[PDB]
């Protein structure tokens, strides 16, 4: 699998954690994951990048006391990773972005 935006946006809001196909930046790099080399699916076959917390420094996503942002890569195969991103917030607002992080829509 589940990588789609509506595959996600709906997996998350349901269960409220991502599929099983996902993985944080720190446990790819522990498997031999080289952002240089566009490996991922060569060391973690079938996993993308998902979890991390986004900190939404430049404030361009809604806050508010308690929230915190988390991201997922979304459509991603095989190769380097593309500019597509699931932001989900602890209340499960879901957001896109499809240009690295420049510009964001509210898709749940």
């Amino acid at each position: 699998v589940i990588n789609t935006f509506d595959g996600v946006a709906d997996y998350a809001q349901t269960y409220h954690k991502l599929p099983d196909n996902y993985i944080t930046k720190s446990e790819a790099q522990a498997l031999g994951w080289v952002a240089s080399k566009g490996n991922l699916a060569d060391v973690a076959p079938g996993k993308s990048i998902g979890g991390d917390i986004f900190s939404n420094r430049e404030g361009k996503l809604p806050g508010k006391s308690g929230r915190t942002w988390r991201e997922a890569d979304i459509n991603y195969t095989s190769g380097f990773r593309n500019s597509d991103r699931i932001l989900y917030s602890s209340d499960w607002l879901i957001y896109k972005t499809t240009d690295h992080y420049q510009t964001f829509t509210k898709i749940r």
